[PDB]
């Protein structure tokens, strides 16, 4: 097959993306080995689905797990009536997810369960997928003749050739594993025909995050989690935490072999000493650098110019409200918390107006990086740490490292009762997350 592996992509036809999916145990064989995963659609990564706005989605999920599962259409702005939070198919029913894509919407987004308690161990054993929303703006010169691939990064380790099973600190932490994987290979090389490409990324890690670097090269990023910027921005470097999307174009400079790697990072994961008395928790540090891909330059590279622009962003109306969001850690616990409470399904903890804008203010006084995600309506990050954002664009997903405060612009929109939470996916399982009531 292709050098480089991507997941089978299914588009929408004449308008319609109809389709059955099962998720179900799946012996495949994955970094050399074999094992079962969960999968959609038989593969790890799931299909990526490939969508216009205006288009009707019309997806069948049936449940061949031993326990219930759902779909979240993460980072669509979407009614919570459909992409709902609370839904359980139980095990070998089926449900049907109807929608339509909005109209003003384009980027890299992804589909996983999202059942409060379950979702930690279902989508570390594999049940995960993109979905792309293509746009106009795909059509300008210097996006369109770029070479593009998607790159969904998720780790994964494995026990009795089977996803390993959580532990207690996993339940604390966050579970990493030591296959670092892309598209589900062990670092596969890119062997490049463009001098331009243009890199879908997507963490779709349980608690892994990808500190980015391409080596003799800067990225120029174009898209966040829900959007593009308005321009592109040079980077050095970009963190992606889980949950996170962002779209980025590499110029190669000269034939030769690059690698992309995500450099060391310490996003506050503890574990247990015993000195001589203490038996308490102690920082991990930062991870070990990983290798993610080998990048290829073909022959005397002359990459595109950068497009000049972008997608202008809206600027929104004067915000109604302002909101504050402390999350906190009980760690030996394992429990986490927004504003002092544990989740409970039955108990509303927002209530707001769509149609009108509010202002988030989330603080983490825990000591880990805590990435907080918001369901149905994406956001404008204002500002993180006191240091104003380098852009505007859409996300869905912020990561707060330790006592950091995030300033968030959230344009309410489809009405229905969503939560927002950690999107360390265990910490979400785990009690770090609430309810948000449109009305
Ligand atoms: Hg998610
Ligand atoms: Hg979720
Ligand atoms: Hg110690
Ligand atoms: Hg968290």
């Amino acid at each position: 097959g292709p050098s480089f592996p991507e997941p089978k992509v299914v588009r929408s036809q004449g308008g319609l993306l109809s389709l059955k999916l099962s998720a179900t145990p799946t012996p495949l064989a994955i970094a050399g080995q074999r094992a079962t995963l969960l999968t959609y659609g038989g593969s790890f990564p799931g299909p990526t689905l490939r969508v216009r706005p205006r288009d009707t989605v019309r997806l069948t999920l049936e449940n061949r797990l031993p326990e219930p599962t759902n779909l979240h259409w993460h980072g669509l702005p979407i009614s919570p009536k459909v992409d709902d939070p609370f839904l359980e198919i139980p095990p070998g029913e089926s449900w049907t997810y109807e929608f339509t894509v909005p109209k003003e919407l384009a980027g890299t987004f992804w589909y996983h369960p999202h059942l409060h308690g379950r979702v930690a161990p279902q989508l570390f054993a594999g049940l995960l997928g993109a979905l792309v929303v293509e746009s106009s703006l795909d059509a300008i010169p210097e996006l369109r003749e770029a070479e593009e691939h998607l790159l969904v990064l998720k780790d994964l380790a494995l026990q009795g050739g089977r996803p390993a099973p959580h532990t207690p600190m996993d339940w604390m932490n966050g579970k990493e594993g030591d296959l670092v994987l892309v598209n589900g290979a062990l670092r596969p090389t890119l062997v490049a025909q463009k001098a331009t490409l243009r890199l879908r990324l997507l963490n779709a890690s349980n608690a892994r995050y990808y500190r980015l670097a391409l080596q003799d090269h800067p990225l120029y990023l174009i898209a966040a989690d829900g959007g593009f910027l308005e321009e592109p921005l040079e980077v050095s470097e970009l963190l992606l935490a889980p949950g996170e999307r962002a779209e980025v174009l590499v110029r190669l400079r000269k034939e030769g072999r690059f690698l992309l790697q995500a450099l060391p990072y310490d996003r506050g994961a503890m574990g247990m000493m015993d000195m001589g008395g203490m038996a308490h928790a102690m920082p991990q540090g930062p991870s070990r650098p990983e290798t993610l891909l080998y990048l290829i330059a073909p022959k005397n590279p002359k990459p595109l110019p950068l497009p000049k622009a972008l997608s202008p962003f809206p600027t929104l109306p004067a915000p109604v409200v302002t909101r504050r969001l402390v999350l906190t850690e009980d760690m030996m616990a394992a429990r986490f918390f927004i504003n002092g409470q544990v989740f409970d399904h039955r108990r509303v903890d927002l209530k707001g107006q769509a149609q009108t804008v509010e202002v988030w203010e989330v603080e983490n006084q825990g000591d880990m990086d805590h990435p907080f995600h918001l369901h149905v309506h994406p956001f404008q990050v204002l500002s993180v740490g006191g240091r104003p954002f380098p852009y505007r664009a859409w996300k869905d997903v912020v990561n707060l490292k330790a006592g950091e405060v995030a300033r968030l612009l959230v344009p309410l929109r489809e009405k229905g009762r969503t939560v927002f939470h950690c999107h360390i996916v265990e910490h979400e399982d785990r009690g770090m997350m609430g309810v948000l009531e449109v009305g």
